[PDB]
């Protein structure tokens, strides 16, 4: 659950993800997943080739480091490197820019040293030094950023230090009375969750990257976790923090649960993206953990009626830990996923019609997924008054097995960009908010907008470009979307890429949708930031780095 | 459920409330609320003179200096305005006690110079240009029910102060039915909001004591919490957008998406801004479908600690009802006295919702009730609990003509320093009366008023006969302070909802650090840096 020091040694190099765990053919010509690691590892995916097939139309730099700092360092015993694959391996995030340049590239600028504090005084230690000798510091945790929040810019001639929290790791109490964990900002989601499992106890803050994802970097970049509908998102999780900044350490004095003390500084905090100082501890809210699980799905004749489903749930306040719905293609690709050998000789199509002969069309009906937790006796009660409020929606409960296995699905999906990346497939996901009125004409505007961009660029065939809403607010909705296409015969696919994807963010702000839900603006949406929160608000935020951190130690240059 | 511009048309110039809604001794020799405007008015309360002899034993303006360029320009706008002497006193102050005195039988350091009625934004928007143009300060003011001092002028300020008054800026704009939120211009109050909303069939449910008067642009600014935020939230949850007039410009979001991660949110550096950086104009709350139904309910406990355990654990199941308030052995004689062993404890209960499912979780806290000694007390008690809310602060004005003074004060604790910050509150009280010659024991009484995961609100009231005193106002004063020394001794927050105006100035960088002060400083200096908005609150 501890990210190890060399983490190449776990972790690939060059992708998402553990070493033992990658997509190959297995000795049937069938897709299936290396090692043992989770529940769908091992299990071969008979259909999911002729998905792909069908789908994609394929067949399957010196350590600059001054010596006196070197000194300096040696003394506090804390541990560090200058090896470039320890410096590489912190150089980027998961954004498919990123991926290609660790492949087939190199990256412009990458940290010169890497540091690994084990505990709040070491981190102060650091930020002194960097003060000292005008050195930059880029933190990192998990290294999941989607935003290039963690890449070198480069022109920056400072010595980057990569000040890595991974080995500040550790729970420092539990208050069961008020129920709050204090933690080390460097602690995975994973191993949070289990080690507090082990007295009876969770967070529920559970992001598709809690494997590496940690505590500072949710708080950094405002992580929302597909449970939040009990649980809440990082802001509701969090009570207390402390932070290292140039300018000293930014901690309130009490834990009060609510105050009116002035604008509420943890809000500076959340979402500054490394650019203020180093989280190094914070009080975060448990809950014991729940009794039981419960998954669900529900079919809809389409989208549009799943939509206003979940509008239904938002408006009674009856939302389970997670509900998602999802579009066409998506319940198409979810059947493309399970065990039952296809005859050769009868299509997809024709294959999913009489496999589902609902009074429903197969190319327009929807799926949400269901998640219930808690006590047995509430759980059970939940689901029936959300099953009941789908059927007034033409809905129709579409069994346990497909949500279960659609929650599987969630951990795995990250492994198949470079499955895809074997074969000519690029794409990423993204995200917005909305309010409820624009959730329908925004997914279609933007699929469409797609659409016409690949097809202007150049781009053979027509992309996958599906989406699905994956929580729900009082006030509207997150939509996820997914993008993807074969690269066969473009010139710089990455730039046809580039500019499909700011397209498509043109278009959902034009659509109402939110600059980000979730993933955060790093340095890949500054271009927008300004008109997001005005040009006042932008230089409230300026006003606060420049007093917080007047040097520019904290150099990512994300957000401004 | 508009504030007209002449406030005193309509309220107590020199108090709390409307002119109609005073406590009188009725024709039976019984204490009633005159006028027809709360549940309890003309209702007689035969008992409440007996609590009251037994607890606190007794029987029963300069000119206006204006540039003249200034108000030339100034006509030229049409903003309505007033230099009135009463005008002017009228939002000198707000509702904590020492000002209620010099409001009473003295006078102000300090009052504005100038008051102007802006009706619109871009009213607000030429104010601020003004103010700009010719250094003037502005100190912004809706219902002017501060309990922090932060609408107090500062004495040593030199230069013209307007009172920006919001009350006629006081409008919905648009309710969004399909997204379930209502834009409001931010002076309308929170009666005429929850009235206008309720005739389209919905509700915001943020019902904080001074509704009746206090604004949206103040619950935004002080941070206000409101009795029924089980259901609904506090403002921080409730506020889904927000327009703000700085003198550096006009701060909004580009949309209304309802969460983002676009950086450190800039709605919570203006939410608790306590009007030191602009006027917040316009806002988006959500809003809901009014409840189906409504029940009260009420708790016996053998103590205060064992109901203490019982709200923890209703918290623990996150199953808080609308409403939930547990009051110590005093309040619950008070609250008995109030109708139409030392040591026993009252929660009072407010459900909401749909009928069968209120009935289903008024039996399920009962139930959870019942494993701490809990006994039900009646649906009565607990309506009557909830309808002496809006009347408590008529009672000042009562205590004020019989000698005797007090205050309400607040914090928010965690769950494990709730019991013993009450016990040595309450009795640091009592140590500091008797050391500055208070001859009768004063009133020490608490409530929690709120559950949270992590722990609660600690609602105090604290009350004196000043009686053979030579400085009551002091000795009040330095006993106030003393039981915020020792809250914040026990683990106790400088405060919950009242905010820090000026009133606790001197405990803010402790409470949020060096580096913390500074941020706020930094946005203070970039949106401000003239201090047009100088009420010198917080910092
Ligand atoms: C497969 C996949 C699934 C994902 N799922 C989700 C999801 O469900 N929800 C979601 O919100 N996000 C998701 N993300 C995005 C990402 O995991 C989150 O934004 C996460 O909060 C980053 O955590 P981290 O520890 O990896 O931070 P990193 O990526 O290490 O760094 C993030 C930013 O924070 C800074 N930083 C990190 N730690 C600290 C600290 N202690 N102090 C100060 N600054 C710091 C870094 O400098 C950088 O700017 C996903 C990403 C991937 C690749
Ligand atoms: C009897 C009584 C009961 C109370 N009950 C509660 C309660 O339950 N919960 C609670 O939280 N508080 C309560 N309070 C305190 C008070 O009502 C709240 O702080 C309320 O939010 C203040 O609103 P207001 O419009 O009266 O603001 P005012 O008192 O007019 O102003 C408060 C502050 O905000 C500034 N301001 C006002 N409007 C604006 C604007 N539009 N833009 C910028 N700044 C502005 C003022 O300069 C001042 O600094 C109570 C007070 C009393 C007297
Ligand atoms: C799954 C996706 C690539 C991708 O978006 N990966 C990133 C790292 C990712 C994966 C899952 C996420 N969940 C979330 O909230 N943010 C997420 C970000 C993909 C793979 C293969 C082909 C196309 C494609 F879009
Ligand atoms: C009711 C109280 C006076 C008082 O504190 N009134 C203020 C204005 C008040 C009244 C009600 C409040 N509710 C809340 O959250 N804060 C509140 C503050 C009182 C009246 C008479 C004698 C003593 C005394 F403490």
């Amino acid at each position: 659950g501890i990210i190890p020091k060399k983490r190449q040694e776990l972790m690939k190099w060059n992708g998402w993800g553990y070493n033992d765990s990658k997509f190959f053919l297995n000795k049937k010509g069938q897709l299936e997943l290396t090692g043992k690691r989770y529940p769908l590892s091992g299990v071969a995916l008979p259909t999911f080739k002729d998905w792909i097939q069908n789908t994609f139309g394929i067949n399957l730099p010196p350590s600059i480091v001054n010596e006196d700092f070197l000194h300096e360092l040696k003394k506090t015993n804390i541990s560090y490197s200058q090896e470039a694959d320890d410096r590489v391996f912190r150089a980027h995030g998961h954004c498919l820019h990123e991926i290609f340049l660790l492949r087939e590239g190199m990256f412009e600028r990458i940290p010169d040293i890497v540091l690994w504090p084990t505990c709040h005084d070491d981190v102060v230690k650091i930020v002194n030094l960097a003060c000292k000798y005008n050195l930059c510091i880029i933190p990192i945790g998990g290294g999941t950023s989607v935003s290039y929040g963690l890449m070198c810019p480069a022109d920056e001639t400072r010595t980057i230090i990569s000040l890595d929290t991974s080995q500040m790791n550790r729970i420092l109490w539990v208050d069961e009375n008020n129920l709050t964990a204090h933690v080390e900002a460097g602690i995975t989601g994973q191993e949070l969750e289990r080690q507090l499992k082990e007295s009876g106890y969770c967070t529920g803050h559970e992001p598709d990257s809690l494997e590496f994802s940690t505590v500072g970097g949710w708080i950094s970049t405002r992580a929302s976790g597909m449970k939040k509908n009990i649980y809440g998102n990082i802001e509701d999780l969090v009570v207390h923090m402390k932070v290292v900044t140039p300018r000293g350490v930014i901690e309130k004095s009490c834990q009060g649960p609510r105050m009116s003390t002035g604008p509420d500084i943890h809000h500076f905090i959340m979402g500054s993206e490394g650019t203020l100082g180093v989280i190094t501890e914070a009080t975060i809210k448990i809950r014991p953990t729940p009794e039981y699980q419960k998954y669900g799905s529900v079919a809809f004749p389409n989208f549009e009626q799943g939509v206003a489903c979940l509008r239904e749930i938002a408006k009674q306040r009856c939302a389970p830990a997670s509900i998602r719905l999802m579009d066409n293609q998506q319940f198409q690709f979810g059947h493309a996923l399970k065990p039952q050998v296809s005859s050769i000789f009868t299509s997809f199509l024709d294959g999913l019609k009489k496999f589902y002969i609902k009074g429903f069309d197969p190319n327009q009906l929807s799926v949400a997924t269901l998640l219930f937790e808690g006590d047995r006796e509430k759980v059970l009660q939940h689901e029936k008054q959300v099953y009941d409020i789908a059927a007034k929606f033409g809905g129709l409960a579409a069994g346990e097995d497909n949500g279960q296995r659609g929650y599987l699905l969630t951990y795995v999906i990250a492994y198949m960009r470079d499955l895809g990346l074997e074969y000519y497939i690029i794409g990423e996901s993204f995200e917005t908010s909305a309010p409820w009125d624009r959730v329908v004409d925004l997914c279609r505007n933007v699929k469409e907008r797609i659409r016409r961009e690949c097809k202007e660029k150049g781009v053979q065939f027509p992309p996958l470009s599906t989406c699905r809403v994956t929580q729900t607010y009082d006030a509207g909705a997150c939509i996820y979307f997914y993008f993807a296409f074969n690269y066969r015969g473009i010139s710089d696919p990455l730039a046809v890429f580039e500019q499909t994807e700011a397209a498509a963010r043109e278009e959902i702000l034009a659509n109402g949708g939110s600059l980000s839900h979730h993933h955060g603006v790093g340095k890949l949406r500054k271009q927008w930031l300004k008109e997001s929160i005005s040009d006042v608000g932008f230089g409230m935020l300026k006003s606060v780095k420049d007093y917080v951190d007047p040097t520019n130690i904290f150099g990512n240059r994300n957000l401004l």
